[PDB]
């Protein structure tokens, strides 16, 4: 007490606390309401969150991310073997369990996924402590609805290692529905669709709620579709533009690509509220400045197939839940990527004009609902 709600996200984490009948989403030391699920190791220190993501480009083999993709899994799991090929850090096998291997202070170290996630949770715990001016111990932590018992157990363990008393592990879509008060009893069942597009995954969940009890009717999605893919499309676009203007290809310069990606992600966010965004990077490659811009229309065209494709999982989830689109009582947007206007248009159009629940920052809705539930369990 106070107990907190924590969304331990694949790419960003968020912590909230319910007090005086209101949820407060807590800003970190940099004033950010969400924090990168990154941890880095150097010759002298361990960095977590914003501090870790800010040096990823210069320290690729020792900056860990995506621990959520390893948590609770066996080393021989096809998913792990597939994902490992794409990470710049090493994943080793310890008696059948995956561990990330890094260098810290000149020595080789290895950590279980739950230890890496415990570092992220320690950061979220401290963020809440700085805001509350009191020690934080009890917490509700969320996980994807498809997580199995081992993945739920390892997530709870990450919390315990961080010094938290995990009151309960609840599903992300359920937490999002709770944020909007859809758990309240209205004397009849209600069907709710959660459309969750984050930084690296896309989850569609259909919930049936009655008497405060949740039932996951169906889930669909793509574990390799998120905001990072839209950033990739923009990066490729600008590498091509720089090549045309300067007859130089920056593709093989890791730092150049990173600075460009960062500017693209920032420009993308601006495009959700404005129709154009400027990209200005000083000395991007060989001392050449890269000052350009991108319109919302071009950003939408660069990603047209990926945006439209989000509707397939929606149709499949409806089919698996044995529900027609007209039987959905509420549609809830979750994940930072749902702030993109074109995605909202596509989903609303698919639902024949039905309004979307989007008043709660989508990238905060999971933590918001977790905080409400944590207070209820406290
Ligand atoms: N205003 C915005 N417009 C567009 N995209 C945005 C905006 N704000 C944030 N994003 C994107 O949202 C993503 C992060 O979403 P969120 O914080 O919900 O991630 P997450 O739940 O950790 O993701 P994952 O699905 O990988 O678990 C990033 O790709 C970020 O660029
Ligand atoms: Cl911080
Ligand atoms: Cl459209
Ligand atoms: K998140
Ligand atoms: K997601
Ligand atoms: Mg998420």
């Amino acid at each position: 007490g106070p107990a907190v709600g924590i969304d331990l996200g694949g790419t960003y984490s968020c912590v909230g606390v319910f007090q005086h009948g209101k949820v407060e989403i807590i800003a970190n030391d940099q004033g950010n309401r969400t924090t990168p699920s990154y941890v880095a190791f150097t010759d002298t220190e361990r960095l977590i969150g914003d501090a870790a993501k800010n040096q990823v480009a210069m320290n690729p083999t020792n900056t860990v991310f995506d621990a959520k993709r390893l948590i609770g899994r066996r080393f021989d799991d096809a998913v792990v073997q597939s994902d490992m090929k794409h990470w710049p850090f090493m994943v080793v096998n310890d008696a059948g369990r995956p561990k990330v291997q890094v260098e810290y202070k000149g020595e080789t170290k290895s950590f279980y996924p739950e230890e890496v996630s415990s570092m992220v949770l320690t950061k979220m715990k401290e963020i809440a402590e700085a805001y509350l001016g009191k020690t934080v111990t009890n917490a509700v932590v969320t996980v994807p609805a498809y997580f199995n018992d081992s993945q739920r157990q390892a997530t709870k363990d990450a919390g315990t290692i961080a010094g938290l008393n995990v009151l309960r592990i609840i599903n992300e879509p359920t937490a999002a529905a709770i944020a909007y008060g859809l758990d309240k009893k209205v004397g009849a069942e209600r069907n709710v669709l959660i459309f969750d597009l984050g930084g690296g995954t896309f989850d569609v969940s259909i919930l049936t709620i009655e008497d405060g009890i949740f039932e996951v009717k169906s889930t669909a999605g793509d574990t390799h579709l998120g905001g990072e893919d839209f950033d990739n499309r923009m990066v490729n676009h600008f590498i091509a533009e720089f090549k045309r203007k300067h007859k130089k290809d920056i593709s093989e310069n890791k730092r150049a690509v990173r600075r460009l990606r960062t500017a693209c992600e920032r420009a993308k966010r601006t495009l959700s509220s404005s129709t154009q965004a400027s990209i200005e990077i000083d000395s991007l490659y060989e001392g050449i400045d890269f000052y350009t811009s991108i319109t919302r229309a071009r950003f939408e065209e660069l990603n047209a197939d990926l945006f439209r494709g989000t509707l397939d999982p929606v149709e499949k989830a409806l089919r698996d839940a044995k529900l027609d689109k007209s039987q959905i009582h509420d549609i809830v947007l979750v994940g930072g990527s749902t702030r993109i206007p074109k995605i909202q248009k596509l989903l609303q159009d698919f639902f024949n004009g039905k309004e979307l629940n989007k008043s709660i920052n989508p990238d905060e809705a999971v933590a918001y609902g977790a905080a409400v539930q944590a207070a209820i369990l406290s």
